[PDB]
């Protein structure tokens, strides 16, 4: 379970879920030939584990070009289960009909697919959010289903936003709302709940750290609580996912510590353990070479 956990490919922008006693881990595959130009990402890979230490590779689960309305760029994504189906929210570069990055959604009958575009068009297009002129604000989706059954889509670079999702998971319900209270917000929202607190962690500043805020409701208000993760080894992007599995908590992220020539466009998923303080704040992550111990259900 030494970090990075996969040595034969470069993996980035991790997301994870727990389904029938296995963790499923989703990540973009970095195919950039070096760290000199830009991200080259075409497909997302799927892995699974019953102990957080030994991982089964399932191969590509989805490709950016699977969305007929996308140019490419298999950017940050997240998968969630509802009512027996799996909804995969993706960042992709939209074709020129609606210039800029966008958020798509695919649907699958199992955690490993087969996945297909659930809409045949984008869920969020760049032109739906014009309070900033940049064309990469509509990236990095995070999805959450609250205890009352209301689902929510969070996203954004520069401008943090969320909206309710309909029960079908593929349609917005009501207004796109701006989120307040996240100082130095950059991108990469992850939302989770533990006991009676909600947590919104995010990439903060640039080069990126991870900051986080706590709320008593999924609607906020969000109260900033400080740095969750220092700048990650040899990468300016710091992209995280937090899950609870078998009575432990896991901070899944990426570094540029892989070989050969890991770096900003050739990243590697890593995992370390996450610990709560009694008051529900989170101890700052310690990023390690050793990673996590096996934690299989007895
Ligand atoms: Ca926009």
């Amino acid at each position: 379970a030494e970090n990075p956990i996969f040595t034969d490919v470069f993996t980035a922008d991790p997301a994870a879920l727990v389904h029938k006693g296995r963790v499923y881990l989703y990540a973009g595959r970095d195919e950039a030939p070096d760290n000199t130009t830009f991200f080259v990402m075409n497909e997302w890979l799927v892995y699974s584990s019953d102990d957080m230490a030994n991982w089964e590779a399932h191969g590509p689960g989805l490709r950016a070009k699977d969305f007929t309305w996308a140019k490419g760029d298999a950017w940050a994504s997240q998968v969630i289960e509802r009512n027996g189906k799996f909804y995969w929210y993706v960042t992709v570069r939209h074709d020129d009909t609606k210039p800029g990055f966008a958020i798509g959604v695919a649907v699958g009958d199992s955690p490993i697919g087969p996945f297909k575009d659930a809409l045949g068009k984008a869920l969020i297009t760049n032109d739906m959010t014009t309070d900033t002129p940049i064309d990469w604000d509509d990236i990095d989706p995070s999805v959450f289903i609250d205890d009352d059954g209301q689902a929510y889509l969070f996203w954004g670079n520069t401008r943090p936003r969320y909206a309710k999702l309909k029960k079908n998971m593929v349609e917005l319900d009501g207004p796109i709302r701006a989120i307040e209270g996240l100082p130095e917000f950059t991108e990469a929202i992850w939302v989770h709940k533990y006991q009676d607190n909600y947590y919104l962690s995010y990439a903060m500043g640039f080069p990126e750290k991870i900051g986080y805020a706590m709320g008593k409701s999924i609607k906020g208000p969000w109260v900033y609580k400080g740095i969750l993760n220092e700048v990650a080894g040899n990468t300016p992007t710091n992209h995280q996912a937090i899950i609870e599995f078998n009575n432990k908590h896991y901070f899944i992220y990426h570094t540029g510590a892989g070989r050969p020539d890991g770096g900003q466009y050739r990243r590697s998923v890593s995992i370390d353990e996450l610990f709560y303080n009694p008051d529900g704040t989170i101890k700052r992550i310690v990023m390690t070479t050793e990673g996590v111990a096996p934690n299989k259900s007895p």
